[PDB]
């Protein structure tokens, strides 16, 4: 049992790459993590053409939960989290795919994002998030 979801994954990995472009430029985030976040968008955008509302909520929540770790790992605060998710909203709304444009406009996806901004606002500030080793591998 398999499906050609790779077509949406290759379109979505660019959405995060352009949205979080400044976070990667700053060394807050990695291109592997930007792809890992967009792999959940691929499922959510394919679900929009299938009309599967339950997928939109679950995939958007899983994406927004993962994204919060990738940002907080860099020492991000609620102000950086709430700017970061907003960039995916533009990148999806401006996307090359009509499935990704429908995803940016989807209430089931957009509601799951609010839970991630309010989660980061409940914590407000980082614990410290500094590193003392090269980690070259």
């Amino acid at each position: 049992g398999d499906e050609d979801k790779e077509k949406l994954k290759r379109e979505a990995e660019r959405a995060l790459s352009e949205a979080l472009s400044e976070f990667e430029k700053q060394g807050k985030i990695t291109p592997e993590t930007l792809k890992r976040l967009a792999e959940e968008i691929a499922e959510a955008a394919l679900a929009q053409q299938q009309g599967d509302s339950e997928r939109l909520e679950k995939a958007a929540r899983r994406f927004a939960e993962t994204l919060l770790r990738a940002l907080k790992e860099s020492g991000a605060s609620a102000e950086e989290i709430e700017e970061a998710i907003e960039r995916i909203r533009k990148a999806l709304s401006k996307a090359p795919s009509p499935q990704l444009q429908k995803l940016a406009n989807s209430p089931q996806w957009q509601t799951a994002l609010q839970e991630a901004i309010k989660k980061a606002r409940q914590e407000k500030k980082e614990k410290g998030s500094l590193e003392h080793h090269h980690h070259h591998h």
